[PDB]
């Protein structure tokens, strides 16, 4: 399951779609290693959240950015426009 988040950014660089993970990953008390195949596609960065010690997943992780995007923006100093979880045709 791949996660993302659109941003106001676009392209949005590597290195900021990066630092925003690691900013929900703070939140959600994991490590940012827990986050595998980390990517940017213009406005948006996607990810997937490899089994951990904190049993955080996907949702988990959508959940946690919805549920602090206000802080996550600061931090950031970038918009969250959506967040979610991919499907696969």
């Amino acid at each position: 399951a791949r996660g993302y988040i659109v941003t106001d950014r676009d392209p949005l660089r590597p290195e900021e779609g990066r630092r925003l993970v690691e900013d929900v990953a703070r939140l959600l008390q994991v490590p940012s290693s827990a986050f595998a195949d980390v990517e940017v596609l213009g406005p948006a960065v996607t990810f997937k959240v490899s089994a951990n010690v904190q049993n955080v997943t996907t949702e988990d992780v959508e959940k946690a950015t919805v549920d602090n995007k206000d802080k996550l923006e600061e931090t950031s100093g970038l918009k969250i426009l959506q967040t979610g979880v991919g499907s696969k045709s």
